[PDB]
């Protein structure tokens, strides 16, 4: 119930920011919203879902530790997120602007046809 309103702040911030979704990379950020600490999770939150994406190794760990999150076994998490975006018909995907430009180039390829929206410190307030 305590984390439940970091997750509810998150939702409100999505509305305020004009985003259908936010891709969250960074263990710190992932730790904040999930209580899972580790270096191979991706999070993808929309107005309606919360996805936690990891490999076959951390699925049980994560499947037990992480609450409020639909856990997805995945070895290409951006490929798996793309299905969601399509099925849910989302348009604007936020990402953290501290990603590298090379990483942004990978997002432009994977998400070609959608609007990528760079975010400044979105997670920063939530982390406060």
């Amino acid at each position: 119930n305590a984390m439940q309103r970091r997750l509810e702040r998150f939702d409100a911030k999505l509305v305020q920011s004009g985003l259908d979704a936010l891709l969250v990379t960074g263990q710190n950020n992932i730790y904040y919203l999930t209580d899972f600490w580790g270096t191979n999770a991706t999070v993808f939150i929309t107005k309606n879902r919360r996805l936690f994406l990891t490999d076959s190794r951390y699925t049980l760990i994560a499947k037990q530790s992480v609450h409020g999150f639909d856990i997805i076994e995945s070895k290409d998490p951006l490929k798996d997120i793309v299905k969601f975006v399509e099925v849910d018909k989302l348009e604007t995907i936020g990402f953290d602007n501290q990603v590298s430009f090379a990483y942004y180039q990978a997002l432009q390829a994977i998400f070609e046809g959608y609007t990528l929206s760079p975010q400044t410190n979105f997670m920063e307030e939530l982390r406060m």
